[PDB]
Protein backbone atom coordinates (compact mmCIF):
# COMPACT_ATOMS: atom_id res chain seq x y z
CA UNK A 1 0.00 0.00 0.00
CA UNK A 2 1.52 3.63 0.82
CA UNK A 3 3.10 5.04 3.89
CA UNK A 4 0.19 7.14 5.34
CA UNK A 5 -3.13 8.27 4.58
CA UNK A 6 -5.94 10.81 5.52
CA UNK A 7 -9.33 9.05 6.68
CA UNK A 8 -12.55 11.06 8.27
CA UNK A 9 -11.95 12.34 11.75
CA UNK A 10 -16.21 13.13 12.38
CA UNK A 11 -19.20 12.00 10.30
CA UNK A 12 -20.66 14.32 7.48
CA UNK A 13 -24.70 14.76 6.68
CA UNK A 14 -26.02 17.11 4.12
CA UNK A 15 -29.23 17.39 2.58
CA UNK A 16 -30.31 18.89 -1.08
CA UNK A 17 -33.73 19.37 -2.65
CA UNK A 18 -33.89 18.39 -6.05
CA UNK A 19 -37.79 18.63 -8.23
CA UNK A 20 -39.54 18.60 -5.03
CA UNK A 21 -37.62 15.62 -3.75
CA UNK A 22 -34.67 14.93 -0.92
CA UNK A 23 -31.79 13.74 -1.14
CA UNK A 24 -29.70 13.65 2.05
CA UNK A 25 -26.00 12.23 1.89
CA UNK A 26 -24.06 11.28 4.93
CA UNK A 27 -20.03 10.39 4.99
CA UNK A 28 -18.76 8.75 7.99
CA UNK A 29 -15.86 6.81 9.06
CA UNK A 30 -15.66 3.11 8.26
CA UNK A 31 -12.63 0.99 8.63
CA UNK A 32 -13.37 -2.04 6.93
CA UNK A 33 -16.60 -3.70 5.34
CA UNK A 34 -18.44 -4.14 8.29
CA UNK A 35 -17.75 -0.90 9.21
CA UNK A 36 -19.50 0.16 6.25
CA UNK A 37 -22.54 -2.38 6.38
CA UNK A 38 -22.56 -0.92 10.03
CA UNK A 39 -24.22 2.34 9.77
CA UNK A 40 -26.19 1.31 6.02
CA UNK A 41 -28.41 -0.34 8.53
CA UNK A 42 -28.65 3.18 10.48
CA UNK A 43 -29.26 5.33 7.65
CA UNK A 44 -31.77 3.01 6.46
CA UNK A 45 -33.74 2.70 10.01
CA UNK A 46 -34.10 5.97 10.45
CA UNK A 47 -35.52 6.83 6.79
CA UNK A 48 -37.71 4.02 6.24
CA UNK A 49 -39.69 6.64 3.97
CA UNK A 50 -37.54 7.41 1.96
CA UNK A 51 -37.49 5.21 -1.20
CA UNK A 52 -33.82 4.52 -2.02
CA UNK A 53 -30.93 4.02 -0.16
CA UNK A 54 -27.62 4.40 -2.06
CA UNK A 55 -23.92 3.26 -1.02
CA UNK A 56 -20.37 3.52 -1.70
CA UNK A 57 -17.08 3.05 0.22
CA UNK A 58 -13.31 2.53 0.20
CA UNK A 59 -11.61 0.83 2.86
CA UNK A 60 -9.10 3.16 2.26
CA UNK A 61 -5.48 1.89 1.62
CA UNK A 62 -6.28 4.39 0.34
CA UNK A 63 -7.12 4.28 -3.73
CA UNK A 64 -4.45 1.71 -3.17
CA UNK A 65 -6.34 -1.39 -1.32
CA UNK A 66 -9.34 -1.66 -3.27
CA UNK A 67 -12.05 -2.46 -0.87
CA UNK A 68 -14.09 -0.38 -2.71
CA UNK A 69 -18.07 -1.15 -3.05
CA UNK A 70 -21.24 0.90 -4.27
CA UNK A 71 -24.81 -0.32 -4.76
CA UNK A 72 -28.21 1.22 -6.35
CA UNK A 73 -30.75 0.12 -4.33
CA UNK A 74 -33.68 0.57 -7.24
CA UNK A 75 -32.00 3.27 -8.64
CA UNK A 76 -31.24 2.91 -12.10
CA UNK A 77 -28.13 0.68 -13.23
CA UNK A 78 -25.09 2.81 -12.90
CA UNK A 79 -26.19 5.82 -11.79
CA UNK A 80 -26.09 5.94 -8.06
CA UNK A 81 -23.32 3.92 -6.87
CA UNK A 82 -20.50 3.83 -9.09
CA UNK A 83 -20.63 8.40 -9.62
CA UNK A 84 -20.42 8.65 -5.72
CA UNK A 85 -17.55 5.87 -5.46
CA UNK A 86 -15.97 8.25 -8.20
CA UNK A 87 -16.21 10.90 -5.96
CA UNK A 88 -14.22 8.73 -2.80
CA UNK A 89 -11.83 7.98 -4.92
CA UNK A 90 -11.17 11.23 -6.25
CA UNK A 91 -11.38 12.75 -2.06
CA UNK A 92 -7.95 10.07 -1.80
CA UNK A 93 -9.50 9.60 1.66
CA UNK A 94 -9.22 6.11 2.93
CA UNK A 95 -11.19 4.10 5.37
CA UNK A 96 -15.08 6.34 4.02
CA UNK A 97 -18.17 5.13 3.22
CA UNK A 98 -21.21 7.08 1.43
CA UNK A 99 -25.39 7.13 1.72
CA UNK A 100 -27.26 8.63 -0.21
CA UNK A 101 -31.10 8.69 1.03
CA UNK A 102 -34.26 8.90 -1.61
CA UNK A 103 -37.43 10.54 -0.72
CA UNK A 104 -39.55 10.60 -3.85
CA UNK A 105 -40.81 14.05 -4.61
CA UNK A 106 -43.47 13.33 -7.12
CA UNK A 107 -41.74 14.51 -10.20
CA UNK A 108 -38.89 12.22 -11.72
CA UNK A 109 -35.63 13.10 -13.52
CA UNK A 110 -33.93 11.74 -16.17
CA UNK A 111 -30.51 9.67 -15.80
CA UNK A 112 -28.24 12.53 -15.57
CA UNK A 113 -30.40 13.93 -13.16
CA UNK A 114 -29.53 11.14 -10.71
CA UNK A 115 -26.23 11.20 -11.69
CA UNK A 116 -25.96 14.65 -10.44
CA UNK A 117 -28.32 13.70 -7.43
CA UNK A 118 -26.08 10.89 -6.28
CA UNK A 119 -21.91 11.96 -7.51
CA UNK A 120 -22.99 15.63 -6.78
CA UNK A 121 -24.37 14.54 -3.10
CA UNK A 122 -20.83 12.56 -2.53
CA UNK A 123 -19.22 15.77 -3.69
CA UNK A 124 -20.97 18.32 -1.51
CA UNK A 125 -20.82 16.36 1.58
CA UNK A 126 -17.16 16.19 0.72
CA UNK A 127 -16.71 19.34 0.61
CA UNK A 128 -17.35 19.47 4.58
CA UNK A 129 -15.38 16.40 5.64
CA UNK A 130 -12.89 17.27 8.05
CA UNK A 131 -9.68 14.59 7.87
CA UNK A 132 -6.64 12.94 10.08
CA UNK A 133 -3.41 10.97 9.16
CA UNK A 134 -2.99 7.95 9.89
CA UNK A 135 0.03 5.90 10.22
CA UNK A 136 -0.81 2.43 10.01
CA UNK A 137 1.03 -0.04 12.19
CA UNK A 138 3.69 -2.43 10.99
CA UNK A 139 3.77 -6.14 11.79
CA UNK A 140 6.55 -8.50 12.60
CA UNK A 141 7.20 -11.76 14.44
CA UNK A 142 8.78 -12.70 17.75
CA UNK A 143 9.48 -15.80 19.28
CA UNK A 144 10.28 -15.64 22.95
CA UNK A 145 9.24 -18.46 25.87
CA UNK A 146 6.67 -18.05 28.13
CA UNK A 147 7.99 -16.38 31.32
CA UNK A 148 8.73 -13.73 29.19
CA UNK A 149 5.61 -13.37 27.89
CA UNK A 150 4.07 -10.34 30.34
CA UNK A 151 7.15 -8.61 30.71
CA UNK A 152 7.07 -7.91 26.30
CA UNK A 153 2.85 -7.44 26.52
CA UNK A 154 4.26 -4.46 28.82
CA UNK A 155 7.24 -3.24 26.51
CA UNK A 156 5.06 -3.61 23.39
CA UNK A 157 1.96 -1.65 25.00
CA UNK A 158 5.12 1.03 26.62
CA UNK A 159 6.12 1.46 22.48
CA UNK A 160 2.42 1.86 21.29
CA UNK A 161 2.35 -1.63 20.01
CA UNK A 162 -0.21 -4.24 19.85
CA UNK A 163 0.43 -8.35 19.82
CA UNK A 164 -1.63 -9.45 17.08
CA UNK A 165 -1.89 -13.29 17.23
CA UNK A 166 -0.35 -16.25 19.74
CA UNK A 167 1.04 -19.43 19.22
CA UNK A 168 1.53 -21.43 22.45
CA UNK A 169 3.54 -23.97 21.42
CA UNK A 170 6.85 -26.03 22.98
CA UNK A 171 8.00 -21.83 22.67
CA UNK A 172 5.33 -18.45 22.29
CA UNK A 173 5.28 -17.56 18.76
CA UNK A 174 4.09 -14.23 18.60
CA UNK A 175 2.76 -11.47 15.75
CA UNK A 176 3.19 -8.01 16.83
CA UNK A 177 2.38 -4.68 15.33
CA UNK A 178 3.94 -1.71 16.30
CA UNK A 179 5.17 1.94 14.84
CA UNK A 180 7.60 1.99 12.71
CA UNK A 181 8.72 4.86 14.19
CA UNK A 182 9.26 2.73 17.82
CA UNK A 183 10.56 -0.46 16.86
CA UNK A 184 14.75 0.67 17.31
CA UNK A 185 13.27 2.14 20.88
CA UNK A 186 11.56 -1.13 21.32
CA UNK A 187 14.20 -3.89 19.28
CA UNK A 188 16.67 -1.83 22.56
CA UNK A 189 14.18 -1.66 25.35
CA UNK A 190 13.75 -5.87 24.29
CA UNK A 191 17.43 -6.92 24.08
CA UNK A 192 17.64 -4.78 27.15
CA UNK A 193 15.51 -7.25 28.58
CA UNK A 194 16.20 -10.37 27.65
CA UNK A 195 20.54 -9.64 27.36
CA UNK A 196 19.84 -9.54 23.33
CA UNK A 197 18.87 -13.40 23.18
CA UNK A 198 15.15 -12.16 21.74
CA UNK A 199 14.82 -11.48 17.79
CA UNK A 200 12.55 -9.59 16.97
CA UNK A 201 11.28 -10.00 12.69
CA UNK A 202 9.78 -8.78 9.97
CA UNK A 203 6.96 -10.09 8.00
CA UNK A 204 8.05 -11.71 4.83
CA UNK A 205 5.48 -14.41 3.18
CA UNK A 206 2.58 -11.96 2.66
Amino acid sequence: LMESWLIPAAPVTVVEEIKKSRFITMLAHTDGVEAAKAFVESVRAEHPDARHHCVAWVAGAPDDSQQLGFSDDGEPAGTAGKPMLAQLMGSGVGEITAVVVRYYGGILLGTGGLVKAYGGGVNQALRQLTTQRKTPLTEYTLQCEYHQLTGIEALLGQCDGKIINSDYQAFVLLRVALPAAKVAEFSAKLADFSRGSLQLLAIEEE
